[PDB]
C-alpha cells in the first residue's frame, strides 16, 4: 500500500484514487503522457496530476527493493533531494512514496537535459545560452555548497531546462552532506587522491560547460583525459570561445582544489551578474 | 610501468613487446598496438580494435578511463580479470589474451569480437531469421553449460554482453558480475541489471538457473525486436511466468515452447543449459 | 503420438514395442502393457501394476489425469523426469525405466515397488519390529548419502514417498521436489510438506541436512505409530529439538539417541547420512 | 501478537484473553471440541467462542509463513472469502488473524462435506437430497458469477452441509475475480485451451452432482476422463437417475462454454424452484 | 568406558594403551597420559600438554568439564570432531590424532601447538616484525585455500583460533563452527563471533569469502597491536570497507594494499585465498 | 530510529536529542565516561544521562540483529529483566531500546562483579564481607523463586556491588519462568539428569560463595568437579572458613535437589538475619 517516503517524518490520498481497486496509487492518481527516460533505474514519465491537473515528472523504480543496499541506495536520493530544499536552479521534489517495494519520486516537470539540448543544437550553440546555463548552475552550486552539500555528479545529463530555459540541477542520488561514485568523465582530480570538497563540483561544472560550449565529447581516457586534470586546455577545445569564457573555465579547472574559485566568487564577476 | 594483472600469477610481471622500448615516454599500449578503430566508449573508459605489433593479430583492448579511483574501484576492476580467468577458454566465451595495469590504468586484451547481439539485432528488423536465433540460443546455452558445470554464475546475461565471434558463433562477455557459487554466497546482487533479472534474486538467494532466465529474456527480446518492460505491471508478469501475447506471437510454437522452459519463475522447476541442449531442436 | 521424455535425450524419440501398432487407434500405454492392478489414484492421475508385453517384466506406470494444463503444469511434470534421471540408479532409489508423452499425457514407468512405509507401518501396529526400522533407516540413509554426495536435495522425504522394493530394501521415490543445489538456489520451497519440513526452511535457505531432519521425522512417525503434529505448540517443539516424551518412549536408547542427531534444529550441527552410516548400529 | 487480517482495512480483544499470558489468542479465546480436518494446510477445529459461547470452525496454518509466496497464497484466501460476502449457500468468515506467522480463519461451523456425506450414504442417496444440493450450489454460483467471481474448485470436498442440511460452498483459496490450479477431476475442458469464465464452475458442479448422484468415483484419466469433456455420458453413470436430472447434467456438461447453461438460467427451470 | 569418537568409524571402538589397565578405577586419560602442563581452561573444560605413554610423543588433549549436559551439548561437542575430521591433514591445520568419550566426557587429542596468535602478538608490542605477519598471512591463507577447495567454511577465523606449530608455521584450529557448504545451507550463524564477522552474515547468506574477511581482520588486529571495535560507528565502518587511518598507518603500502582486497565488503568482489596466494609477496 | 523495547506493551524523547541529526539516540542522549566491559555481546559503558545528569550503565549490542534467533535471544533478556521487577538485590533496568538493529539496556550503575572484587582482594577477604554477599544474594534468589523464576547463571561474574556494597544479581539472559545453557563450573547436578528447579540456583550460589570465600578457582573438570556434585567438600577448600559458614555451604551443595535447603529456609537461620 502507498507510504509517503520523507526524512521530515504519512498515508497518501487523492481524487481518482480508490484504495479498494487493484490498480496502484500511481496508476490511479495520474495520467501518463510520455516516457522522458528509461534505463537501469526504471522509467521517468510526463504525468498530469488528477488531483490538480498540473504537469509533473514521476520516476518509477523498475523492480521491487532487491534488499537493504537497493532500498537504502534508492531512499538516499529522497533524503538528499529534501536536504537541497526549494531553489529555482535545483529540481523540485513535490513528494515521494513506495507501493509494492516500487519507489516513485514526484518532481517539477523539467525540459530536456543540457546533453540532449546541446546535442540537438550543432556547434552553432550561442555562447549567450552557455553563459545563462553557467550562471544558472553556479547559483545551484552556490546554494548547495553554502548548506555543506557536494553533488558529485555535475554533468549535462543531470542538468535540465525549466520553462523559460532557466537550467536546473537534478539527480541528487550521489549528493553527500560534508561530514556525515561520480562520473569519471567530469571527475575532479583531488578525488583520485582520496580528498574531496565543494571544489569538486566546480571542476565538473567547468567541464560540463567546456563540453557544451565546444560541442566536443570529453576524452574517455588517454593523455587527453589527464591533461585537463593538470590544468591544460587543448587549442582543439578553446577555439570559437570568448577570451572571457575561456579565462573563466581556466579558473574552474585549476587542478589545485585549494586554488580553485568558488561559485559565490565566480558569481561575483561582472560577466556573471544579471 | 606495465605490471601484468593475473590470479594464475607468475614471477614474469614486467611486460615486453616488439615496438615497446621502456626508456620511451609513451605507454606500453601506445607503443605496442596499432589502434585501427574504437568499438565502444562509456563510464568504464574505451574499447579499441588494435593490431598486435608482436604477433600482428587483431584484438580488442578495453582501457579504463581514469587510474584506480579507490580500493572498491581497484577491486571491482581486478574482479573482472579474476572472473574472466576462472571461465577459461571456451569457443562460446570471449577469450582474454592478457590484462595489465600502468599508472593505475587497467587494460583487458581479448580476442576481437564482432558487435553485441543488441547491436546486431537492433540492425536487423523483425526480419531477423528465426534460424540465427536458435544458433545464438544454442551458442549461449553452451557458454552457460560451461560456466554452470564449473559452479560459476554470470548474473549479467543480456544482448549487450553477447558478441559475435569468428563466423556466426556468438560469445558470452563482460564477466564483471560473474561469481563463483560457494565463494561469495547467494546474497543481494547490488550492481545487477533489473531488465534481465530472474525473480528469485528479489528474495536474496540464487543459482545457475538465474542465468537461464536472463538468457530466456535475452532471446525473447531479440526474437521479438521488442524492448523489454522497464517496470510496472509488464515487468512483474514475466517474473510470474506470464507471456504477454504481444511477444509470444510471431515465434514458432517450437521456439515459443522452449523460452517458457527458460522463463519458469520457480528456479527449482526451470530447465538447465545441460538439459535444454539435450533437446533435438538444439543439437549440432 | 508417443514422444520419449528424457534430458539425456537421443534422436530415437518415436516409441516401439511388441503389441504396439501405430495405425491402431489405442494409445501406446493401452497397446503395450497389461494392466494387472491400480496401486494409486489422486490429483496427479493414476499408478498401475503392469506387465511389459516387450520384456514380460512387471513395472509401475504413473499416467497423468489430463493433458498438460499449461506451461507451469508441463514444467512441473517434466521436472520430475529430469530429477528422477539426475538421481541415477541406486538400489535404495526407485528406478525409472522410461518416461514418454502422448496427446499431452505424461507416463513414468518405474520398477514395481511394494507399498509406501506409511501404508506398510499403518498396516503394522506399534507391533512394528524395531529391527525393520533400522533396516528402513539404514536403507533410506544410503539413498540420501547417494543424493547428497551428488549435490542433490529431495525436500519431500516422508513415509508416503518411501516404497518397499525387491526383498525388504526400501526405495526413495517421488523426486517431484528434488533440486540440484547450486542450480536453483537455496530459496522458499512453495510446494513442500510442512509436516516433515526442517526448521531452516522457514528462514528461506537450506542444504542436504534438510533431508536428514525429514528422515528423522519420517522414522520417528513410523517408529511410534504416532501421527506427527499438524501445527500449534507440538509442531514447533520438534523444530526446536524437543522430543515430547509421548514419542521418545517405547524406542531403545540406541534408536532414541540417533533420531536426536537427525533432528538437531541447527543444520550446521545436524549429522550427515555419510556420518550416521559410519555408526556401528547402522553397518552391513 | 494477534493482528486482524482483512482487505477491508485491527487489534483483537476478547473474554478469556490476557495479552501478558504466554498461550496464544486462539488458545486463550476458544475451547477446542473436535478436529474437523487435517493435512498440508494445518488443522480445522470445532470451537466454542469464550466471547459468545457460540460454535465456530477455525482453520489454523501448520507452520509460520515460509516466505512471501506462502504468506501471499495464504492471505489470498481471506481476500477471496471477504469479496464473496454473506450468502446462505456460501461459507461465512466471522474474522481472520495471524499470531507468530500462523494464520487462523474463523467461519460458521459447517457439517460434513458432500464427499463425506454421500460416501457415508450408499448409492441409496435419495435423488431428492441431490436436487436440494444442486439448487443450493447454483444459488452459491449465481451469487459469485453475478459479482464477477469464478470459484475454480467446485467439488464435493469443498461443499459442506449447514444446520438444516442447506449445503454451502467453501475453500475460496482458488477463487479469482475475472480481470484482476483447480482439481483435474472436476476441471472444465475450455481450461485446457487457456480459456476460462463463470461457465467452468457450472461444468465442475455438473460433475460434483453426477458423482454424488451415481455414487461412482469420477475417472482419474484414460478415455473415461476425455469422454465427459466431449459431452459423452456413460450409461454406467446415467442409470438410476431421472430423465429430468440426466437432461440437466447434459446442459451443465455441454463441452462448449459459449453453449453451456448459466446458474441463473438453470435456477429458472421448473424442477429448480422452491 | 573409553569409546572412540570418529565419523570415519571402525569396529575397533574400545581403546587400549601402554599404562592403561581397564580393571584399574582411573580413567584412560589419567592412566594413559603424563600431564606436563595446562595450556587452557574455560567453559569448554581444560587443555593439557601431555606425554603419550604409548608413543612417548607430546600432544594437546582438550577434556570437557562436565559429562554431556544434553542432546544439543552432545551434538555440539561431536560436531567439532566431525568437522576436524572433514578438514583432513594439512601442515597449516591443527591435526587431530584421535577423539574418545568416557562417562560422557569428550577428549580431543591434537598435535601439541604453541600459543595462539592473540597470545603471541599480545606478548609482542607493535615491535611485531611485519615479516612474521606475512608468514602468518600466507600460512593461514594456505589453510583456507585447503578448506575452501574442499567446500568447507570455518566461520571462526581469529587470532584466538590460530596456534603456532613446529617451527613458525601457524596452524588453524577450533573447527567448532566449521560447516560443509551445501550440507547445512547458508543461514543465520547463531554462535559466531561478531568481532571478526563478515558483513554478508547480517543478511543471512555466506560463502568461503566469509573466512577471507575474518582473516583480513585477524591480520589487521595483530598487525596494528590494536583491539578491534566492539560496536558503534567503528564496527560498521570495517564492514562498509572503510580503513580508519588509526589502523591502516604503520603498515607497508604493500601489506595495507592486500588487507583492502581481503576486507572488500562485497563477498562477490572479495579476493580468494587461491587468488591472494598467487600474488608474488605471498609465494614460497 | 529509536524504539522502546518492553514486554509491558513506545517512541523515546530526551534533552540533547534531535531526531534530524545523524548521531544515534544513545550517542545524543548520554555522555560516555568509561567502558565497564566488552566481549561477544558488545560493550558496557558508564554513562551520565543528559536527561537527569544521573549515572547509569548502558549495554550496547556489537552488530545489528543477525536474524530472528539473534533478535529473539537478545530481546529475551529484556523480557526476563522486566519479569524480575524492582528489588534492592537485583540489578534494575531503567529502560531498553533498539536503533539500527542495535540493542541497548539501561540499568542502574553497579560497581564491580564479585569475581573482579574478590580477585582484587587476596584470600584475606573478610568472612564478614562473604556473609553480606550470601544474605544479599539469597534475598535476590528468594525474590525470584517466589515469582516462579530460576536464574540458571548464579556466579561471581553475574553479581555486582551496589553503592554501600549491597551486592545485586544481574545477567538475566538465561533466566527462565518455570512452566513457559548455564555455566558448567557452577552447574547443579540434577541438571545433568534433565531435571531442574529453583534448587539449581541455590547450589550455584553455594559454589559462587565457596569460590570467593576460599579465593580458590573451582575445578574445570576431572574428579575435583564430580566430587562437589556428590556433596564432597575438599579439605583444601574448607580451611580458613568458620564451621558456621562451612555447614551452611554443605546444606546449599546437598546433591539431592529434593533435600537441598531453600533461600527463605536459609534466610531463616540466626547467622543470616540483619
Ligand atoms: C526530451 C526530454 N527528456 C527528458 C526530460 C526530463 C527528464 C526529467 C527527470 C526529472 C527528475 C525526476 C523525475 C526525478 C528525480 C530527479 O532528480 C529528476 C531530475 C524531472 N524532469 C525531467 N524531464 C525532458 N525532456
Ligand atoms: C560494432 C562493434 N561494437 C563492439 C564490438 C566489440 C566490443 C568488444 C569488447 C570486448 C571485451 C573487452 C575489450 C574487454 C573485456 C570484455 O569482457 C570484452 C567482451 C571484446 N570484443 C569486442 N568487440 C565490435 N563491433
Ligand atoms: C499397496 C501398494 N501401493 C502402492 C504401490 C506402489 C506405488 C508406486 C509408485 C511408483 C512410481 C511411479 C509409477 C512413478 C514415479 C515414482 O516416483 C514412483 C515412486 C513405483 N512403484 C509403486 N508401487 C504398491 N503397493
Ligand atoms: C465430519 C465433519 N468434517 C468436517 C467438517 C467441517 C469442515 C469445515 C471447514 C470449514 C472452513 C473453514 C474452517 C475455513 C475456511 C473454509 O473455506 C471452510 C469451508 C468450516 N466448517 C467445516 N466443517 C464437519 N464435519
Ligand atoms: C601458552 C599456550 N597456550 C595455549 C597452547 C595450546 C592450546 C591448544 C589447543 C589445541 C586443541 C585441542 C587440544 C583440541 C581441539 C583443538 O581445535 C585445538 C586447537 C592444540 N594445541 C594447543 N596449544 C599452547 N601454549
Ligand atoms: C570495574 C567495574 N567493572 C564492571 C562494572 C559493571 C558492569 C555492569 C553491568 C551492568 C548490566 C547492564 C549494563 C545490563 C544488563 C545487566 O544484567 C547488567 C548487570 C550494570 N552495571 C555494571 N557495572 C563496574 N565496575
Ligand atoms: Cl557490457
Ligand atoms: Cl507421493
Ligand atoms: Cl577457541
Amino acid at each position: 500500500q502507498p507510504r509517503r517516503v520523507s526524512f521530515r517524518g504519512e498515508t497518501l490520498q487523492s481524487p481518482g484514487y480508490d484504495p479498494s481497486r487493484p490498480e496502484s496509487f500511481f496508476q490511479q492518481s495520474f495520467q501518463r503522457l510520455s516516457r522522458l527516460g528509461h534505463g537501469s533505474y526504471g522509467e521517468v514519465f510526463k504525468v498530469r496530476s488528477k488531483e490538480d491537473g498540473r504537469l509533473y515528472a514521476v520516476k518509477r523504480s523498475m523492480s521491487p527493493f532487491r534488499g537493504p543496499k537497493d532500498r537504502a541506495r534508492k531512499l538516499a536520493e529522497v533524503g538528499s533531494h529534501e536536504k537541497v530544499g526549494q531553489h529555482p536552479c535545483c529540481v523540485r521534489l513535490e513528494q515521494a512514496w513506495e507501493e509494492g517495494g516500487i519507489l516513485y519520486l514526484q518532481t517539477e516537470l523539467c525540459g530536456p537535459s543540457l546533453q540532449q539540448h546541446c546535442e540537438a543544437w550543432g556547434a552553432s550553440l550561442p555562447e549567450a545560452q552557455v553563459w545563462g546555463y553557467l550562471r544558472d548552475t553556479l547559483l545551484a552550486l552556490a546554494h548547495l555548497h553554502s548548506q555543506g552539500l557536494v553533488h558529485l555528479d555535475v554533468k549535462p545529463a543531470n542538468i535540465f531546462l525549466g520553462p523559460r530555459g532557466r537550467c536546473k540541477l537534478g539527480d541528487f542520488g550521489l549528493l553527500v552532506e560534508l561530514g556525515t561514485e561520480g562520473d569519471p568523465r567530469y571527475m575532479a582530480p583531488e578525488l583520485l587522491q582520496g580528498s574531496y570538497g565543494t571544489a569538486a563540483d566546480v571542476f565538473s561544472l567547468g567541464l560540463t560547460i567546456l563540453e557544451v560550449a565546444c560541442n566536443m565529447e570529453l576524452p574517455h581516457g588517454g593523455e587527453g583525459w589527464q591533461q585537463l586534470r593538470q590544468g591544460y586546455l587543448p587549442p582543439e577545445f578553446t577555439a570559437g570561445l570568448s577570451s572571457e569564457l575561456r579565462s573563466v573555465l581556466v579558473m574552474m579547472l585549476e587542478p589545485d582544489p585549494k586554488l580553485r574559485a568558488t561559485a559565490e566568487a565566480l558569481l561575483a564577476l561582472p560577466v556573471l551578474r544579471q
